[PDB]
């Protein structure tokens, strides 16, 4: 069973290696990837990204995440961003079988010798030289509020250097602001040995690969972002891979040999989100790096050595009684017996499509939610690709389960992820509400 | 408890450092018990006792006894085992087994002069000059199988006699080892390809009065090649259509066409009895774990058998060495244990059930499971089929919840059976309505059998629940389950056999 | 292939397990030693001969029965059979001698003579725990050793009869002690106190017997040179369903530890009778090599039965089959694992020579050793090639039969002139020795270990040579 | 620990790699050699004795351009600047040459400065007809190699000036090629030609690069970089063409296209070594699968024990400025990850403005990645993938990396006469250092390739008794290796040896405590 041409795809020949050196050997780059694209990109919004067309083309790419870097602009420069990216992305809605959500996520001014990125020795950089400043600015708090009243879907926590530095983030943001995803950016040394901390109060985590090249000897980044991105996995938590991934492509329709092996070993490490900065901020080619990130993210997720990182969670997972995480490894491990094209989840608040994607499938996680901030939110997590489900509910909830089933398959049809004949797992629950996940299924497609 | 710290191991030689003596088992016993039939195993009350001690398969030695004989042991067997069916949330069923007598190559009190001279003739008329220096068998085509310097071994092996010549008149022998041969004793003919049909015409009368009877299981003897396999199956006709054949593997040719008998057969008995005179006695370890672990990984049961608690014949405890063995053929692999002369004939029937059913607790906890669990499921190829993907995520659930027990419903078996390959540590709670299928699950180590009764309901789906509770409620009366245990559920979608594909994690109520 | 070697490159347990071969030869040379207890049937000179060639390497001397004349008999009748090979040194055995001490006993319902009250030697288990009495049975006899599992007992960690035994091993020079009922290091101390300093090279391997042994085993086994796991008072002591617990973890921790362990008792009971043993009998042999036992030992097979020489054959023949059905591949790399490392060069010759054996498939590591601690060090790492050890100790040589794969040579020539000279001769011996003996032939490998200067603890040297 | 102690010794490489640690420092030299293309910006002496000092080990001479004499004198201004360091036995450090020859080619036309624009979705033909060799335009392009009209498919594709322009075969006729172009560009005269995943006609040497390897064997080059080596014949015709003279030098295959990349193990097999050419390769196939290419060829040259090299656009940043991307950086560390054995610089120290600077970084990254290699797991594979073996310097190699390993050894020093005993302890990746003493200044800086391996040149003649000159090369080692940090007193070495003079007796392993 598995016909021999499927065998030869996706990488599935080094796939059954076993070992990893047999692994590296079997890697074929006649092996053609899936259209599904696991690992979530970040754009920055600027003024080469700004545009209602423009912002159109780089969903079509395949961003995911809108970036606010509030660095920079005024309210009302990014009152008219959240606009004109909201605008884009509701142009799509009247197709819901094949609407992409974006979500839109803030990142703080943040705490802010070294000047110029660290380009001349004595933006201003003081490694070592631990300074006064507090964990949220005056101006942050506004910042943050503003986040709030928009109604943004992420806030990205500049030089997060302790657990208290969150706490703060979460009170500026406040009880409307509770449901909003923090993502703390280590950004220097503290942060680094204080990471344990940070990681337990956060949502997950971006490597903020910049001001660390400056705070810390340029020859240790990889080292801390390969520490952070197996401690995020382990702990089953976003991480995001940022600064400089393409960063010629800024002039240059084209990237570098480093840069396009640098989106790829991210992806190798770990890493759930990739991010793209002034590449879509201020270059002249954002729609091009955006679709660079993507082609090579789809080859180096094939490239990932699924037997033994997915042993390895499996074991460091603690034993759970939770019925949606024992259904989500279970799931996971049917998926890897079939090559299944997909799991397809319900879920409201997104935990259960987490909870597979900490497992690392190498399936698609389609996830068919009615919460449209879910929806926006679950694109943190490697692999899980979410449908927004717009009609009423049916009279017999068993119906109402099957019909939105039915609309991940239609939709994953349409959009490449699933053919006829393909097997499929099906993660539901017992009953209606979030926290019941607990039962899996497997289906033949059509 | 039930050595938690050493399946947790990185390393098995960890693994071996922290078994613990004070670590109780809690888990049931997974492999089954086979006992042999006989004078000491004839009493309805012995069998109650055996059934209550743990005896899972009846195994009726067609080498001896006669049909009307046989007919006895299978109603004592069914009246002990029904006296329990009262109760159908406990009632066990246990499997009957027929053994065959298969090709017996015999001779015509006379010693065997160590170092003499004797002669094995075919000729006829010399079938009854037996004495020092000749003999007489009843295989003609000895002359054609065992060439000079190869041996030929008396009275299960302990005579023994090397081809000096060959010639008009026979076999031109020479004793290895001495003694006294009796009256048309067993012969072994070791290394030689030993061509008598797959199946004796008493065989093939035998096979029939199983199907009549309604036998689960036949032990097919001494099966060296597919065809006999094939010439078994076809005399249990398709009226014996369901009836699972095991194969035993008995001398050198087995062996090494084992993988061409696993393939046609259903699982595989280690016949270490005659194995150990047909090969060295030295190499049936060598032989036994090649079996067990080929059977472990084709996912088929495998038998492990003779003498593994021999002294208890006549004594009521037994040796370190019987010890020792049964708990390593645990630790092997095996599906199965058998006792057959221990339950037969000798004096302490039910102590040497006992015996193994307390061995196999303690062995089956000390399995290095991580390890094993690791290498059954790389080993297993990937499969579209849904039986088997469903199998193998609900394995995966009970492990992250350590569930109680994997509750899962099937028409033949098969469903436990692909549960049972992947060595849960999770009881097989397996729920049929086929009485038969109940009963022939017991090959598969951990799958506990419960026969489903009840007439079916209106509604297919209120059906199924009931089944599923059925398990529940007989696995909390058992002892497997308790309020606040989870466990793994695993059905299918429509009715009928091959529909398997739903896997649930309930909490007990 | 032979030797298993198929089965010895499976990349799993479970493909080791597939590819064993019954087909599959195995090597001359049985790593696992032989103890044979000395009886009646096992005392004359032309008997002990035999089990000499068919494979004995230790003699055991229970101490539990006999008179010291009648075990300064039994010493004589062997060291006599032994030396009567010195004549040939190419292919004499050393044998060692181990004295097994009687240690606590209490010997033979009211109990306080006949069968209805039984009298006892000390202020319930009977019949080697055939018979259950409590304040269960069979049929008795006269004279019987009694178990007391559970509360807790009187008698010394070392009686003054036992005290008696050992001086008498000290002054007809035994090379090795069985410590009866070891359940603390207290109770070694004690031993290697009565043995004093004139047997202070004496070997004490301490028998885990009850369930206290087997509680402060770690202890126990700092303070000893080895393990015995007594499965007989053992099985009596804790659920019979458990010694196979206690004996592989005992094994594993023996073999972490570097220290020879041994495993004793019914391995082929039914062979006092019979002239061959039983399926399980057989299988109990294999997988106590297969558990990576040093030893192996008979009893009653050797003391009292009417086949002893055919039960030295039968470990033997199993030995050598299980030895090469070892999955030295996982057992390797987990004692590498485990043992931490050391810049003792010794040690770290040893590993790099394992390792190098197992990339040739050496025939044998060739191993120069005086007071065979370089030997041990080799057989530590469980290399599927021979040890061979050439040694001028005649008592190193009987001794270093407890660690598992060496084969211990008795060189006895004066030393050559120049000592690179005296290193090679040496060498040749051990050579020329595995050729008569069958361990090597011409063009096969052998790692050749020796050290930089004269005297012990100074190998560091790892040589590959071809045998011409 | 330092050494990233705690990461390699975890028992999966998930809680490897969260334990490693920024604050902990390397301490081991660094084993993965760095190839410096040498240009204007690094062919004064000076620059190149700052070089030397940086970490340079491999000299790159780029035959793509330049006369004879300039390449000579680049020759001549390395050995000058490396063998002002002889003076000091105990620490000369050899330096390698390498050939990288400019390889046969496809260019286009000449149209001076003349331009023209392809358009995008033009018709554009392209004929080799010798008389359109000048008749260039918007819709008619020439190439200097005949058979592509028959080496490209309707529906394959043709790229023109590193892939700037893009062609599509739309029909194949008398004329040559109808194409419509897919992606336009400005095209100039003379430019290069790529036919991705076309086998190509081409030889294996073209004309110019037999005279440049003749050049190569006259002035005594160590290594030879061959240009797009697609099968064993070119390999063998790059051999041929260095003759019996040339016999000692070693040949990188340089891998560029799709085929080589499909025929990687038949070249392999008759090569030396591999070069991930990822320039040409990322022209070749499409970019982002260069690095499934990268990591398979590390890969099978790590099981095979053959040097591979990763080069292009490593640092390319430093170019014009002085500190690197984090992209770039992260790429040089991975490389290393990857299993390369060496590391390059082109434009980075070939012209750029930060030469020197640009290998002080690849070191210091290096450095950085080789400690937090997961040893465990990658030694482990090694061992068991290396098949058995009855050659006794094989034997003794996996015996010396061993112990090693058991005693944290500062070094394995090892005679070597021709290289082969350094680069079978090469290949097990130890993490001592590997310091290997031989006569053969070519093989010393030969030696390079393999990750690992510090060649010491020993200049003494031979003692009279053999003993004692293999006893002094091994104090010479020994005396090297505590000057230049390797070794303190106190520490444990491997010495490795052999039972006879010449090369291929290598069979004692010894464990030596220094000084
Ligand atoms: C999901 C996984 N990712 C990796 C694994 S598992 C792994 C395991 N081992 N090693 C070291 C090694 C071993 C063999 C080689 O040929 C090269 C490197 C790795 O680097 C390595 N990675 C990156
Ligand atoms: O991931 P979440 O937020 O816990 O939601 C999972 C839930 O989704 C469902 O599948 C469907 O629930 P709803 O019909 O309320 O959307 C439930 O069975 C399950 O509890
Ligand atoms: O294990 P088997 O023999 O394939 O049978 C499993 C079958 O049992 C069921 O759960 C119920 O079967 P029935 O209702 O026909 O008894 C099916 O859904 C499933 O196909
Ligand atoms: O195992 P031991 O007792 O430490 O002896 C090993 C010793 O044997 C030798 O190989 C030879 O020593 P001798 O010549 O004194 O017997 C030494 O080089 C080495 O130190
Ligand atoms: O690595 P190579 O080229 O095979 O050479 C190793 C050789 O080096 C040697 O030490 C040779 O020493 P010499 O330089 O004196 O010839 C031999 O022992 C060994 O055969
Ligand atoms: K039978
Ligand atoms: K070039
Ligand atoms: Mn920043
Ligand atoms: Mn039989
Ligand atoms: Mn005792
Ligand atoms: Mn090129």
């Amino acid at each position: 069973e598995l016909g021999t041409a499927f065998f030869q795809q996706q990488q599935l020949p080094a796939a059954m290696a076993d070992t990893f050196l047999e692994h590296l050997c079997l890697l074929d780059i006649d092996s053609e990837p899936v259209a599904a694209r696991s690992t979530s990109i970040i754009a920055t919004i600027g003024p080469a990204s700004r545009s209602v067309e423009r912002l159109k083309e780089m969903i079509k790419a395949g961003m995911n995440i809108a970036r606010l870097n509030f660095s920079h602009g005024s309210h009302e420069y990014h009152a008219e961003s959240i606009a004109n990216v909201r605008e884009a992305v509701e142009s799509f809605a009247g197709s819901p079988l094949s609407y992409r959500p974006v979500a839109i996520a803030l990142d703080t001014k943040g705490p802010e010798i070294y000047i110029d990125d660290g380009l001349i020795s004595l933006g201003v950089n003081l490694p070592g030289a631990q300074v006064d400043l507090p964990g949220l600015s005056e101006q942050d708090v506004r910042d943050l509020r503003f986040g709030v009243e928009h109604g943004v879907d992420i806030v990205f926590a500049s030089f997060v250097r302790k657990a208290s530095d969150v706490a703060a983030v979460r009170a500026a943001l406040g009880p409307e602001g509770h449901g909003i995803k923090i993502i703390s950016k280590i950004e220097n040394h503290e942060g680094v040995k204080r990471f344990d901390e940070i990681l337990e109060v956060s949502d997950g985590i971006m490597v903020a690969r910049g001001d660390l090249g400056i705070e810390i000897p340029a020859e240790k980044v990889f080292l801390a972002q390969k520490m952070m991105i197996g401690r995020c996995n382990l702990a089953g938590k976003p991480v995001v891979c940022a600064t400089q991934m393409l960063e010629s492509m800024i002039t240059k329709p084209r990237p570098t040999r480093a840069e396009t092996s640098d989106v790829a070993n991210a992806v190798l490490d770990g890493a759930d989100c990739i991010m793209l900065s002034g590449e879509t901020a201020k270059g002249n080619f954002p729609v091009e790096a955006v679709k660079m990130q993507h082609a090579i993210a789809r080859e180096a997720e094939a490239a990932v050595y699924h037997r033994q990182l997915f042993e390895e969670l499996r074991r460091a997972a603690p034993l759970s009684r939770d019925p949606t995480e024992v259904t989500a490894i279970g799931a996971v491990e049917a998926a890897f017996k079939c090559c299944a094209a997909a799991i397809i989840v319900l879920t409201t608040t997104g935990r259960s499509a987490q909870l597979l994607s900490r497992y690392r499938p190498r399936a698609a996680v389609i996830a068919v939610t009615r919460s449209a901030q879910a929806a926006r939110q679950v694109h943190l997590c490697r692999g899980v690709f979410p449908l927004l489900y717009r009609e009423p509910p049916e009279a017999i909830w068993a119906d109402d389960v099957d019909r939105r089933v039915q609309f991940g398959i239609e939709s994953g049809k349409l959009r490449g992820f699933l053919r006829v004949g393909d097997l499929v797992i099906v993660v539901t629950g017992w009953r209606p509400g979030s926290g019941y996940t607990n039962i899996m299924r497997v289906l033949s497609i059509s």
